[PDB]
């Protein structure tokens, strides 16, 4: 109801990591009850991009998400007035993120409004040497604070050469109006760019989620 099973998005981030400022657009698709959508994303300003691209794929909605009948769905529930979302990022290297995202609904399709900085990562680093192969498959915690949700993962990501690289991530997100708030609970999370051209000016990005205790 009002939520699809098919559902358009549209996204504009702009940011700045290492002060490199920069614009992505993207337009892709999903399934909301499967939990499953594919974006492409452009490069509009700042390319070629001097860091890795992995740094920013979690910041392109958790609407898309498989949510059992046991388990209500905050971010269903958040439409058609939306929710936004805060996130920290924190890098084992002392290097650190911060995102903002302001999600809307207008028919058949989402838009998102992100806001990425970062800032302090190391010039020999992973990040700024363009080393990171892609995210793990971590399944994080979701949970209710004071009538806020919270959810929050450790994760990381794989290097080449074989090593890993870890980041807390911590978000609090909004919905504009008041719903039901769920049971503490749990977020797989599947996050992997399908292609992209040579310096990731053009990247499909793809993305399957679940919930459960």
């Amino acid at each position: 109801s009002v939520i699809k099973p098919e559902m358009k998005i549209k996204l504009r981030m702009e940011g700045a990591v290492n002060g490199h400022k920069f614009v992505i657009e993207g337009e892709g698709i999903g399934k909301p009850y499967e939990g499953t959508q594919t974006l492409d994303l452009t490069v509009e300003e700042g390319a070629p991009l001097p860091f890795s691209y992995d740094i920013l794929t979690p910041a392109f909605n958790r609407a898309f998400t498989k949510y059992p009948e046991d388990i209500p769905d905050y971010f269903k529930q958040a439409f058609p007035e939306g929710y936004s979302w805060e996130r920290s990022m924190t890098y084992e290297d002392q290097g650190i993120c911060i995102a903002t995202s302001d999600i809307t609904m207008e028919g058949d399709c989402f838009f998102y409004e992100i806001r990425f900085d970062g800032t302090n990562f190391p010039p020999n680093g992973p990040v700024m040497q363009k080393k990171t192969l892609k995210w793990k498959s971590p399944t994080g915690k979701m949970y209710v604070e004071d009538g806020v949700l919270k959810g929050d993962v450790e994760m990381a990501l794989l290097l080449e050469g074989g090593g890993h690289y870890r980041c807390d991530f911590k978000t609090t997100y909004k919905a504009k109006k008041d719903v039901r708030l769920p049971d503490a609970h749990e977020v797989d999370h599947r996050i992997e760019i399908l292609s992209h051209d040579k310096d990731y000016n053009k990247v499909r990005l793809y993305e399957h989620a679940e919930a459960r205790y």
